């Protein structure tokens, strides 16, 4: 019974997940000046032409769109990481206010929305056993500002009628997961932990510099999604951020000067 209210939110994580008050623990504030250019960082291989995405599901705390994970199809190579990372399913998390809503913060600006796009190493076979490991997961994380709209959103907007409430889905095939990337790969990357419990600190960050724009009425789209079931009290699905924890003993690179 975690969630994002007053009861249950962020700050009362670690009663039942101890690990939010670990070591490496996400999301983090980016300050872009302390941040280390690091030379032999390598570019990032997305590779994602294959890519067979499947369903669309409210889970009660985000939407993800899920992808066939059982081949090699759309993964993610190079950068920091060491081997293939498949890719899994993507969801965002977003504001009630365009002011709020991203999870990493950049010299502590919040951006509207986050896109997060989930891989697990294909070293350890499934994705519940790559969450058990230091490096099991890569995840590529992408700002949302609010400006002009993003077309390679829509489908994923117009399907939200749909799936309105927790435990709902829809077949949502032969979407593109390349129609959400910016023009530049350019990158922070830090060790960290998924943002929802189980908090597990499996993650290695890899977080755009540049932002995607999404339109006012695609992010207010998403706002009109709930937490809840259907036929259950209406909570808006909103605010679905956890803020940024503390650095502790790590230090953020980035691949560009
Ligand atoms: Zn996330």
């Amino acid at each position: 019974h975690w969630g994002y209210g007053k009861h249950n939110g962020p700050e009362h994580w670690h009663k039942d997940f101890p690990i939010a008050k670990g070591e490496r623990q996400s999301p983090v504030d980016i300050d872009t000046h302390t941040a280390k250019y690091d030379p032999s960082l390598k570019p990032l291989s997305v590779s994602y032409d294959q890519a067979t995405s499947l369903r669309i599901l409210n889970n009660g705390h985000a939407f993800n769109v899920e992808f066939d994970d059982s081949q090699d199809k759309a993964v993610l190579k190079g950068g920091p990481l060491d081997g293939t990372y498949r890719l899994i399913q993507f969801h965002f998390h977003w504001g009630s206010l365009d002011g709020q809503g991203s999870e990493h913060t950049v010299d502590k600006k919040k951006y509207a929305a986050e896109l997060h796009l989930v891989h697990w190493n294909t070293k350890y076979g499934d994705f519940g056993k790559a969450v058990q490991q230091p490096d099991g997961l890569a995840v590529l994380g992408i700002f949302l500002k609010v400006g002009s709209a993003k077309p390679g959103l829509q489908k994923v907007v117009d399907v939200l009628d749909s799936i309105k409430t927790k435990g709902k889905s829809a077949d949502f095939t032969n979407f593109d997961p390349r129609g959400l990337l910016p023009e530049s790969l350019d990158y922070w990357t830090y060790p960290g932990s998924l943002t929802t419990p189980p908090l597990l600190e499996c993650v290695t960050w890899i977080v755009l510099k540049e932002p995607i724009s999404v339109s006012s009425e695609q992010v207010l789209k998403f706002r009109k999604l709930n937490f809840n079931g259907e036929g259950e009290p209406e909570e808006l699905m909103v605010d679905n951020w956890r803020p940024a924890q503390p650095l502790k003993n790590r230090q953020i690179k980035a691949s560009f000067k």
